[PDB]
């Protein structure tokens, strides 16, 4: 279906960073249905193709740096077997840390240089690839970026990689921003949702609704988080988006951040709601969620903060 007319979105991403061979085994068969008990109406199956440093235009994705296709396909039929619907999320890390958000090419052109034209050659290719694998196992989404700060700039680059999805793929398409470029994407008129990783300090969330709403409006497409949460770690809801940041186990913290938000957000048609990060292919038992620092909220306070609140929606 349409773009205005969807169902408010419920959701969590799992199992990133997709390599090869977690997503086959009995830990994240049974990580997804632990998901699936959640009051989630979305998944989102992450994984990462490898770049060798953030100036190689060369990516390596599938067997064995990857989650396989079938991998893939065993995770989208079983998270559709529990009525869930799957959104697609291929994207890029580099293997020496740097940030996919500041890859950066000294060139424009050049097919054999290290060149933004040769990178999105390699990305292209691999978003059509995935495009196909989306279209397939009937995956209801698929998200063409994340986080790619200093590709945006390069909008004819970014519309092929999109017409080319297009071409493979006749469902949902966004392009996941990072927090404070929603307004600054040029080529939302190509995708169906305009999606962010809205890692958004806690008392940052009510001056921050007001361009949103702005940007949606603008656009004239609806909004939602491709990104959204916050580590159970002391001071972690200052800076959401830092899963480094050093601190103790703190549980409050991360219910706090998502109290935050769901009290700024409003009730209006342009928001289309939230892709919560993340959840493991590995999950831990729920007794040991009070000494565990990561996004998950699994047997957490949070995990009540969510399920209320998207009960709520659901059962409406």
């Amino acid at each position: 279906e349409s773009a205005f007319d969807l169902g408010f979105i419920r959701g969590m991403t799992f199992g990133f960073v997709g390599q090869h061979g977690t997503w086959g085994t009995d830990e994240a068969r049974a990580s997804m249905r632990a998901l699936a008990e959640q009051p989630f109406n979305w998944v989102t199956l992450a994984f990462a193709g490898l770049m060798e440093h953030p100036g190689d235009p060369a990516i390596a994705y599938g067997p064995p740096v990857t989650v396989s296709d079938d991998e893939i396909a065993s995770m989208a039929e079983l998270a559709h077997a529990l009525g869930l619907k799957v959104c697609l999320k291929p994207t890029v890390n580099c293997r020496d840390g740097t940030w996919r958000g500041e890859i950066r090419f000294e060139k424009e052109h050049g097919p054999d240089l290290e060149s933004w034209e040769a990178w999105f050659g390699s990305y292209s290719d691999m978003m059509a690839h995935y495009a196909h694998v989306a279209k397939r196992t009937g995956c209801e989404m698929f998200c063409v970026g994340c986080e790619m700060t200093t590709a945006e700039p390069h909008e004819a680059m970014w519309r092929e990689t999109i017409a080319r999805v297009r071409t493979e793929y006749d469902g949902l398409v966004t392009y996941n921003c990072n927090h404070g470029r929603e307004e600054h994407v040029r080529f939302w008129d190509a995708v169906d949702l305009i999606s962010s990783s809205a890692y958004y300090p806690i008392d940052r969330w009510r001056d921050r609704v007001p361009v949103l709403r702005e940007v949606a409006e603008a656009h004239e497409k609806p909004l939602f988080f491709m990104e959204v949460g916050c580590p159970s770690r002391s001071g972690s809801g200052a800076c959401p988006w830092d899963y480094r940041h050093p601190g103790a186990v703190c549980l409050d913290e991360q219910a706090r951040f998502y109290e935050a938000m769901f009290a700024a957000m409003p009730d209006e048609p342009w928001f289309k709601g939230y892709m919560l990060w993340e959840w493991p292919w590995k999950l831990y038992p729920r007794e040991a969620a009070s000494e565990d620092g990561s996004y998950c909220i699994y047997g957490k306070p949070a995990e009540d903060v969510v399920a209320r609140a998207f009960s709520a929606i659901a059962n409406r």
